[PDB]
């Protein structure tokens, strides 16, 4: 995990568990509930190939894909649902919902 | 000046500093003046938004909006809150004022 990140996924406090930072580097980060996921989050309404970050550089904007989860990727200001492998462009500190889980991307300086 | 039984928690890194409000029995006035319980001073806030009353200290609060331009959004499950329609808070509830996250927490 010697990867220099360039965003940060953070994850609030809810019944799932405390906060915690996920750090996203360049190119495809995996969102999942599997342990190899670039994004691990071991929840059972996650899926296992839930969405991905693609990150191509850094004076850029991630890309958000939702991979044909079962419970859904949103984005929330404003609401909207991301229909499965359309390409969503993420502003920082951006609020999302995979699942039940509520996440906010955050671009490091 | 109130003992609270609660808190709603502001998140920050480009809408205000974190700051905690003080949620007392009774009915607590979420909006932008500053005489509300929760006074949020962000132009996407209504002057009176939502309301949060707190029964007893035992009983989850409950939160609704007051016909508010930019609405409440909960997420549990997600959705935009009706004027008019009861939520109860759970504690660490997320929900959402216009544009402002927040996070409820009984104290």
């Amino acid at each position: 995990c010697n990867v220099e990140p360039v965003g940060r996924l953070h994850i609030f406090s809810g019944a799932h568990g405390p906060e915690k930072d996920f750090p996203l580097h360049l190119g495809k980060n995996v969102v999942g509930r599997m342990p190899d996921c670039s994004v691990a989050l071991p929840f059972p309404s996650i899926s296992k190939q839930h969405a991905e970050i693609e990150i191509l550089a850094w004076d850029k904007a991630p890309i958000l894909r939702d991979c044909g989860s079962l419970n859904g990727t949103q984005i929330l200001r404003p609401p909207k649902v991301l229909s499965p492998g359309v390409s969503h462009r993420l502003r920082d500190q951006e609020l999302i919902l995979f699942a039940d889980l509520l996440c906010q991307y955050h671009r490091l300086d």
